C-alpha cells in the first residue's frame, strides 16, 4: 500500500472505465462478449464494497454500459458513468485521473500480478481451489488485454510473447495442485532457485517479477522496432523497495 | 548439429510433420488459410537443407494445385513421385506413422536449428540471423497440430509466448552484438542471473517448456520419470 500501488490502483480503474465504453461501440457479438466478461473479472480483483452486493451492482454497471448510447461522445459517456458509479454506490469504481497512457496498461498489469501473488501467498488449507479458480480468471484477463489506444504494432507484439506471462500463471496452478494433494509449497526469494528446482518451490513475489522482467523485454525490443541503439532500466532490488514488498 | 540416434528421429519427425502440413494446401477453405500454410511450409523447408529454394516452390506449388478430391494416400504416392522427379528426395519422410511425438521432435528439431545458427554466427552474417529468427517466431506462432487435440490448441495458443519470448531474447542479444559481444554461458540460471546468452539455450527453454506441458496435463484431467537437461544433453551429444 505504498505510492506506486495507488497509482496501480487508479490506473486499474481508468484501464476498466475506458473498457466499458466500448461496450456501446462494439461491433460483433463476440467482442461484445469479450469486453463484458473482461470487465466483469477486472472489477472482481478491485475491491469496491461485500462481495455479493459488490457483484451484483458490477453486473447492474456492465449491463447500463452494453445498453448506453453509441452516438455519445467519450466525454459524455464519462458523464453518465460518473452519474451511475454514483447513485450504484460504486464511487470506489470512479477513477480520479482520466488522462490514459501506456502506463494505464501497465500499472493494470502490475496491479494485476499483485493480486496474484497475494492470493497465493495467503493461500491456506480450504481456500485452495477458490484461488485455483482466480488464477484461471487472471490467465483470460491476461490473454485479452486491450490496448484501447491505437498502437497495432504494440497489439501485434504482445500477441506474441503474452504467453510468458501466462506460463507462470500455469506455473502456480501446479504448485497449487502439488500442495492440495500432499507436497505443500516452499516459497524461496529469487526465480533462479524455483528455476533450479525444474519438490513444489515458488518464488515468493513471482507475477510481480515475471511483470516485471516482461515489461523491461519490451522496452529493450523496441529499439529493434525502430532500428536505434538505446537509458535507465528497472530493477528488481529497485522495484521491491517502490512497492515494500 | 551433432549426429546421434534422437536427433536422426527429429529429422524424420520434421519432414513427416512438413509432408503433412502441405497435404492440408488443396483443402483449405480460405486464402487465408492457403497462405499461411504454404508460408510455413516454405519456411519449414528453408531449414531442411535438400536450386533447393526454387524446386520447393515448384514442390509448394504443386500441393496448391493437387486434387482435392484425393485421401491421404494418394496424396503420399504423388507427392513420393514429385519429390523424385524434382530431385528433392531428401524431403521423403522414412516413417509416416504421425503422432504427438512428430510434432514435439519438429519443436525441438527447431529449436536445435537455432542454438547453432546463434553460435555459429559472425560479425558479418548478424543481420542475416536476426532475419532466421524472425522467421523462426512465425514458425512457432503458427504451429499446426493436424492431428485432433482441441485442447492442445487452445493450450498451446495460450503459452506459445513462453518460447518466442525466448526468441526474442536471442535477438536482443544480436542487436547488442551489432553495437557489446555475446558472452555464452552454460546455464540459463547463469544467463537469468543477469550481455549474456545460454548456450543451447532453446534446446532447454523447448525442453522446460514439453515437461511443462506434460505437468500440466494431470491439472486438465484431475489425476513419475520426467525428461532433464543433463539427460537431454547426453541424448543429444550437446
Ligand atoms: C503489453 C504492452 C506491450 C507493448 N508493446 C510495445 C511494442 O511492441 N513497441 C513499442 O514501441 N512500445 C510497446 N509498448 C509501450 C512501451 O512499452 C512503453 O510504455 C512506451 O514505449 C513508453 O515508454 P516509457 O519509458 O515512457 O514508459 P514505460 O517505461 O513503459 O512506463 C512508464 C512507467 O512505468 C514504470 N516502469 C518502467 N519500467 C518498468 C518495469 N520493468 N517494470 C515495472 N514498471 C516499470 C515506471 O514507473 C514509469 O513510471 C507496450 C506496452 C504494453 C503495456
Ligand atoms: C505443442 C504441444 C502441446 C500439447 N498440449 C497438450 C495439452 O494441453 N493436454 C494434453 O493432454 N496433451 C498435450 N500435448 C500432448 C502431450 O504433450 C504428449 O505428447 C501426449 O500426452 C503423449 O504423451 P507421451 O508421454 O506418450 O509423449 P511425450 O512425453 O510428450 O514425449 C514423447 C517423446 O518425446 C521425448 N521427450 C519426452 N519428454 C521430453 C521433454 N521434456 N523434452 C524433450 N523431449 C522429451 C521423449 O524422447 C519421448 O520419446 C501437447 C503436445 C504438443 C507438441
Amino acid at each position: 500500500l505504498t505510492p506506486l500501488f495507488s497509482r496501480y490502483k487508479d490506473s486499474y480503474l481508468l484501464y476498466s472505465f475506458r473498457l466499458i465504453d466500448l461496450l456501446r461501440a462494439s461491433k460483433s457479438t463476440h467482442l461484445t462478449k469479450l469486453l463484458s466478461s473482461q470487465a466483469t473479472y477486472l472489477y472482481h480483483f478491485a475491491c469496491l464494497m461485500y462481495k455479493d452486493i459488490q457483484k451484483y451492482e458490477v453486473q447492474q454497471l456492465i449491463e447500463w454500459a452494453i445498453n448506453a448510447s453509441p452516438d455519445m461522445d467519450l466525454q459524455q459517456f464519462r458523464i453518465e458513468f460518473m452519474d451511475k458509479t454514483t447513485e450504484l454506490n460504486l464511487r470506489s469504481c470512479q477513477p480520479k485521473s482520466f488522462t490514459y497512457t501506456f502506463t494505464t496498461i501497465w500499472d493494470t498489469m502490475h496491479f494485476l500480478s499483485l493480486i496474484i501473488d497475494d492470493m497465493v501467498y495467503t493461500a491456506d488449507k480450504s481456500s485452495l481451489d477458490f484461488v485455483m479458480q482466480q488464477l484461471k480468471t487472471m490467465k483470460v484477463l491476461f490473454y485479452n488485454v486491450f490496448f484501447i489506444l491505437q498502437c497495432a504494432m504494440c497489439r501485434d507484439h504482445y500477441m506474441n510473447v503474452k504467453g510468458f506471462i501466462i506460463y507462470h500463471i500455469e506455473l502456480i496452478e501446479i504448485a497449487l495442485d502439488k500442495a492440495k494433494y500432499g507436497t505443500d509449497i516452499t516459497f524461496v526469494d529469487s526465480y533462479q532457485q524455483e528455476t533450479a528446482g525444474a519438490n513444489n518451490m515458488l518464488m515468493k513475489n513471482l507475477m510481480a517479477y515475471v511483470s516485471m522482467t516482461f515489461h523491461n523485454h519490451i522496452n529493450d525490443y523496441k529499439w529493434i522496432q525502430r532500428n536505434k541503439k538505446p537509458y535507465e532500466r528497472m530493477t528488481w532490488g529497485e522495484y521491491k523497495k517502490l512497492l515494500n514488498l
